[PDB]
């Protein structure tokens, strides 16, 4: 019968579930699972206890459907601007974070894919160099795993 | 500089984040984001009081680098010879999840990849039909999530 693209959905669904019994025992799925839950764990940290000591960087921007990367690109660099470290990394995920929840707020959960996009931009473009140079994903799990 | 697959691995690492973010603030970055946390937890709560009960399923399999899906297939044939039921549908990822756990203790995690495609080819032909009859995915969240 008809499944449509519920069967794509099904093999993230079997990797998903595997991944967390592996992590349970000791073992790791990939690379990039690993880094999935320290970051996920960082996050909580920053936010739980450093946070509150910076400025709101959110009240930089208000995403509209009419907003475009360039003004994201402004408003990020504001955390890089005395240069990268894992933490700045840390805080730039907390950030995307909180405009997709405040988006959702104030119920324009259709730019959550926009905001997720150019975070992946902005990472690949401007902090995977310095990731690569820094020891790459495996020097953070190290850290924050 | 050089990226590699590392540029997709960053775009998934930003979905998986911001999921999470959505999650902690009673919000869900989709249906299946919903579906993934719903099913770590019925696992858990499967292995830690409900499959001792249950003989050990994956005393019939011996996977090798030659076993077919065909065996695979027959082995999870049995959790659903009296009929499918949600339980039965959170002990297949039970199942699947210690069959990649004894495959890594055996030094043969490249047979994860195997089991993982396996058990999305049994999800989709033999599960999907019977999850969409009674009420599909939305329907396991609101008992398990
Ligand atoms: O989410 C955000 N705001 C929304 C919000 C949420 C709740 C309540 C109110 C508003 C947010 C994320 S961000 C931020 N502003 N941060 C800024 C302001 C602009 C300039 C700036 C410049 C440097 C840094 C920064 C950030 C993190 C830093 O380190 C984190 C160390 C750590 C890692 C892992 C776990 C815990 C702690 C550092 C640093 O020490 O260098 N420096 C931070 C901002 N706002
Ligand atoms: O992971 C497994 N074995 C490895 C293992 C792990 C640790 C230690 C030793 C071995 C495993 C997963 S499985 C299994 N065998 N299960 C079988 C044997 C074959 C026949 C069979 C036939 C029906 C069922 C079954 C399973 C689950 C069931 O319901 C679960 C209800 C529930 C849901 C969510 C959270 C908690 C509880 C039911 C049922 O009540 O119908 N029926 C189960 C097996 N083995």
């Amino acid at each position: 019968g008809p499944l449509g693209s519920m069967s794509q959905s099904n093999r993230e669904l079997v990797v998903d579930f595997l991944s967390y019994k592996l992590s349970q025992k000791g073992y790791s799925w990939s690379q990039m699972a690993a880094v999935k839950q320290a970051l996920r764990e960082a996050g909580d940290e920053f936010e739980l206890r450093y946070r509150r000591a910076f400025s709101d960087l959110t009240s930089q921007l208000h995403i509209t459907p009419g907003t475009a990367y360039q003004s994201f690109e402004q408003v990020v660099n504001e955390l890089f601007r005395d240069g990268v470290n894992w933490g700045r990394i840390v805080a730039f995920f907390s950030f995307g974070g909180a405009l997709c929840v405040e988006s959702v707020d104030k119920e324009m959960q259709v730019l959550v894919s926009r905001i997720a996009a150019w975070m992946a931009t902005y990472l690949n473009d401007h902090l995977e160099p310095w990731i690569q140079e820094n020891g790459g994903w495996d020097t953070f799990v190290e850290l924050y795993g």
